[PDB]
């Protein structure tokens, strides 16, 4: 049993009535010395260092030749000067097992925390070093996390998250779906299957798509409208009590779904190829709201009775059991969406938080011709509440992820994926999130579920939905360009900014607008200018902001994940033989009531959290909702008809205590 091991443990050996906090600074630091040090790699000097990196086939050399010898040498000395140390075992851990670069017989490490920074940051600034050395102080100050798959593999020898792929009602196109997830896999993809024909319509359902997807399985994900005849089979594929075991799955849910809920009374499911026959449109592309009643009147149209009321409570019982279907109320997601003019949002991702405008692709056979629509890709990263606030960095921080957000458009070069290359050139959308809101909090004193947590967030969340639009039309203005089709938007017409030139969002206690002295907070005549900037320039992204789970990248953080309540005080987690402790970062005996677990707060206002921010995120945020076995089946459709009536766009995985 390593010394680190047993220091960390020795965590959860009370002494004087306390947990012993401090002996995880002792564990990270014989970790540090015996591990980290002890296994890294020695090189005579940086030129030794990088020539090697590059000749053995580690680096990519083009990005390196873009700066003089002595520039690279002042960026890496830049991320060296913070003098950073991990705070935590974990934190060390999960950086230098998951993402530092080792050797290729996997026995050293070639890289430390600094060394990964400044690569990436010399990547992101395609050769300018002045704006190089300021990517390394936002990293290195931990201000700024890209995502998984960017932090990973920049400079490394695509750094895209989440690809969605739309599938038409064909042989060919599924049998492409499936060749371009098992292509993109090797990313999250998730596929809407609601253009594919239901169970019978297919004369030589959906079910049997799913089975070729689950074996083709990265990670997978299918998403079906609450009103395909197919539902039910789509739902069951989730069961325990059943004979798809790796796929996650969601139900995307229109607004009168829930009223035919709400007026208990009988409801109907369609075959959309009959749809299709009959209209010549999609169903996914039909508003149900207008058209439900003709499709029920229409003979030509094939439907399926169902309870609607059973239906949402198989859904609730479902998610009890399983974790599984995500939910997307689709009418939260559309009449607050800038785009409808391109499409409706009809499904989201892996992790339910990606919404955005899609285009079904129609692939052919060699005789015919190939029709190349709007698939999705976001790459992602996140901002450091705690770090964010404490530099008073908020608009830095949103402009320069911003910045690096979309370097990582501009060079994805995504091949045999018609639809996604298609989109990124067009749409040219990006995903900034965050994280450690709730580590911030409790190390203020402020409860998750108190008003004035909310009053924080939504002031914060403003501020970044501001900075991100205003840094969108600079950089639409000084490449004289604009999002594919920016001039039907909610931007261009002025009504996306309505409620901030009309309302507002400065911390409505005085607590709280004490902790953002030194940031300017914009008032509603500042929106009223970028509105005009707006109008004037456009913008250069489609889409701007998500929140993401941040579940691996959080620890190298030393932040609680995402915008979510914690769920442990104390993480324990199996190492080989070994356990290892997880206190929440900043967790302390003095602070232990504002480190309130997820399980016992209020769903209810966990939801009123969500709501607060998701007014300023113009994509989703994935929503975890945390719960205890003793609820019944009412209680949990109570809470979802809650998230419904306040706005919320997608809820994610259920957890169960």
């Amino acid at each position: 049993v390593p010394k680190w091991i047993q220091l960390n443990n020795e965590i959860m050996i009370q002494k004087d009535g306390k947990f012993q906090f401090d002996k995880d600074k002792e564990a990270v630091h014989s970790y540090f010395v015996d591990y980290i040090n002890q296994n890294t790699v020695f090189f005579h000097n940086l030129k030794e260092k990088l020539d090697y990196l590059v000749e053995n086939q580690y680096y990519e050399e083009e990005f390196l030749s873009l700066y003089s010898f002595e520039d690279i040498k002042e960026v890496f000395k830049t991320a060296y000067a913070k003098k950073f140390r991990f705070p935590s075992f974990m934190s060390a851990f999960k950086f230098y097992n998951d993402y530092a670069l080792k050797t290729n017989d996997k026995k050293k490490i070639l890289e430390r925390y600094e060394d990964r920074i400044s690569i990436v940051a010399l990547f992101f600034a395609n050769g300018d070093t002045e704006k190089a050395k300021e990517y390394v102080n936002l990293m290195i100050n931990q201000e700024y996390q890209p995502s998984t798959p960017t932090f990973l593999n920049a400079g490394r020898k695509e750094l895209v998250s989440c690809f969605l792929l739309e599938v038409n009602d064909s042989l060919n196109d599924i049998s492409r779906a499936i060749d371009i997830s098992m292509q993109l896999s090797k990313g999250g993809v998730s596929l809407n299957l609601s253009k594919l024909r239901a169970k019978g319509e297919a004369i030589k359902g959906v079910v049997g798509v799913m089975k070729l997807l689950d074996n083709a399985f990265g990670s997978g994900a299918a998403y079906l409208n609450i009103f395909h005849r197919d539902i039910n089979d789509f739902l069951d594929t989730k069961k325990i009590s059943a004979d798809v075991k790796t796929l996650s799955i969601g139900v995307v849910i229109p607004d009168k779904f829930v009223e035919l809920a709400r007026e208990d009374k009988a409801a109907y499911v369609f075959y959309p190829h009959t749809i299709y026959k009959e209209y010549g449109q999609h169903m996914d592309e039909m508003d149900m709201n207008e058209m439900y009643d003709k499709f029920v009147d229409n003979p030509r149209v094939k439907k399926e009775k169902i309870n609607p009321r059973k239906l949402l409570e198989k859904l609730a019982m479902l998610r009890s059991e399983s974790g599984y279907p995500y939910i997307m109320f689709q009418d939260n997601v559309n009449k607050v969406h800038a785009n409808n003019h391109i499409s409706k949002v009809k499904f989201s991702n892996l992790c339910s938080e990606v919404l955005q405008a899609s285009q079904v692709s129609s692939y052919t056979d060699y005789d015919e011709e190939d029709e190349i629509g709007l698939d999705i890709s976001c790459n992602l990263g996140s901002l450091n509440i705690l770090n964010v606030m404490e530099h008073k960095s908020i608009e830095k921080t949103v402009k320069l992820a911003t910045d690096s957000l979309t370097h990582v458009s501009e060079t994805t070069d995504i091949r045999n994926a018609p639809a996604v290359r298609r989109a990124n050139k067009a749409m040219k959308s990006i995903g900034l999130g965050a994280m450690n809101l709730h580590g911030y909090l409790a190390q203020n004193g402020i409860a998750y579920e108190s008003p004035e947590a909310r009053d924080f967030a939504n002031t914060f969340f403003m501020m970044v939905n501001f900075y991100s639009i205003q840094r969108s039309a600079e950089i639409a203005k000084e490449k004289g360009e604009t999002f594919d089709q920016y001039e039907g938007s909610t931007y261009a017409t002025g009504e996306y900014f309505d409620k901030y030139v009309s309302t507002d969002f400065s911390p409505k206690y005085e607590k709280i607008a004490n902790l953002f002295e030194g940031m300017h907070i914009p008032t509603t005549e500042d929106w009223k200018k970028l509105k005009a900037f707006v109008a004037e320039h456009g913008m250069y992204h489609s889409y701007r902001l998500c929140i993401a789970p941040t579940g691996s990248i959080s620890y190298v953080q030393s932040s609680t994940a995402s915008v979510m309540p914690i769920m442990e005080r104390i993480e324990e987690r199996t190492y080989g033989n070994s356990k290892t402790y997880y206190p929440m970062p900043g967790l302390a005996s003095n602070n232990w009531f504002f480190y309130k677990e997820a399980y016992d707060m209020d769903m209810f206002k966990v939801v009123d959290m969500i709501a607060t921010i998701q007014q300023h995120i113009d994509q989703g945020i994935s929503f975890t909702l945390f719960l205890k076995d003793t609820m019944t089946t009412r209680d949990l459709n109570r809470i979802d008809l809650y998230a419904h009536h306040r706005g919320i766009k997608t809820i994610y995985y259920a957890r169960t205590k």
